[PDB]
């Protein structure tokens, strides 16, 4: 019904205003802190290095940013050996577009690169949708057979179909939270050398297809990653996304029969 | 069948290898160009400014990047008046997480900010799913009633149901391409001050929920945006996403029958 659609809309607008106030309270003090630190460090550099003019400083900072925007770190000369568009990294970038994660640590700079990216997303995102619905249907049948087995057991125990379906879904959600969320975060903690939080934050930001790109697997210039690392990460992204898609498909299929009745 | 699932997988792996080689050919020459330019400009700064040590330079460049990562432009001090976490911009950030766009121009820096963001996405993304399916079902009924009206008219004209349905869907797709793709891109071109391509690229990357963050509406520290701009951008994202979801649902309902 539309009456409940407007109800969902009010809850969402309230949730965004709430979220907004919480994010402000948590991040604005640090944002205002870094605002002051940069202003101090720049004014400090100019007073410590008299031979540098304020405009000469601005020109360099601009050059540093211009390079960083293109995906080239303006730190060190030895870093000019590792590419972001090599077959391997270009494969993982292509997959980043197709999964709608769109990390953002690297993006097309060329006009043609942007043109191709528009067309690559337009046809590629539905192509992945088919693969995800493919694995989603296969896993959904396995979920359906598993729930049917539990349904026959708890039917004798005098338990409602909705109560069985709800508890089963929580269990499937928890199963994926260990296998595809907890276990890989622990692996990223040791491999990438991130904190316990940064690792879980990365996995959540990844598997939700939010993809901030403030944390990317196989992104460190310092860490000497193995050849199988980046393909294993995208493979985990594929199995992980398909698992939570198969659970979401299962919930959606039940709600469609609920709307019909 | 599982045999047909492996078939799609090969097409996807081929598509990624294809896409990868094209992106390489388009971006690697520029990436290698900028690699050389920064190496020259830095070495140039040190030879032009003898009083600056190579490490003293690295320390400053690091400070400039550290600020940029936190969402503070290391260009000018007057820019330190425009916030990224003010109620309006914080509402838009909240809205970016929920829609799974996650731009990446700005992200939570605080440990607590990251903790809240994990929980905010866990409950917020399904909450949006319901709203998108909600508007998707309501608009889908309107699009079903519209096509049924046209179907009764052209049935007497001896036109097949598939031919009517196909032409109608193309028209609904084209309608959204003007209202939610063309018209907003033209608005962002004038407001944000982007090129014709950059604005269409933004609208496409935004609506496909890819969200690279290399372009974001209401992201410029220099541009003095209106109070209504940042939320309206998200409301366009809401109406736009729901419209194309409702068209996709309509095609999906026909394929099931
Ligand atoms: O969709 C999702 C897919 C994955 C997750 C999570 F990462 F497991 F939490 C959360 C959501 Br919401
Ligand atoms: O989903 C989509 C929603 C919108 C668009 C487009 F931006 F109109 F092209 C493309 C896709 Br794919
Ligand atoms: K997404
Ligand atoms: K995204
Ligand atoms: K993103």
């Amino acid at each position: 019904k539309w009456k409940t659609v407007v109800a969902i809309f009010v809850v969402v607008v309230v949730y965004l205003v709430t979220g907004g106030l919480v994010f402000r309270a948590l991040e604005q003090p640090f944002e205002s802190s870094q605002k002051n630190t940069i202003a101090l460090e720049k004014a400090e550099f100019l007073r410590d290095h008299v031979c540098v003019s304020p405009q000469e400083l601005e020109t360099l900072i601009q050059h540093a940013l211009d390079a960083d925007n293109a995906g080239v770190s303006p730190i060190g000369n030895s870093s000019n050996n590792s590419s972001h568009w090599d077959l391997g990294s270009a494969f993982f970038f292509a997959g980043t577009v197709i999964t709608t994660i769109g990390y953002g640590n690297i993006a097309p700079s060329t006009e043609g690169g942007k043109i191709f990216c528009i067309l690559y997303a337009i046809f590629g995102i539905p192509l992945f949708g088919f693969l995800l619905a493919g694995i989603g249907d296969q896993l959904g049948t396995i979920f359906g057979k598993s729930i049917a087995r539990v349904e026959k057991v708890f039917r004798k125990k005098q338990v409602s179909q909705t109560k069985i379906r709800v508890i089963s879904t929580i269990l499937f959600i928890l199963a994926g939270c260990i296998v595809f969320v907890t276990i890989p975060a622990v692996i990223f903690k040791y491999i990438e050398g991130w904190t316990a939080l940064e690792s879980i934050y990365f996995v959540v930001v990844t598997l939700t297809t939010v993809g901030f790109g403030d944390f990317v697997a196989g992104g460190n210039a310092g860490i000497n990653y193995r050849e199988w690392y980046k393909p294993l990460v995208w493979f985990w992204i594929l199995v992980g996304l398909a698992y939570f898609a198969a659970v979401l498909s299962m919930i959606g299929d039940w709600l469609r029969v609920l709307s019909k009745k």
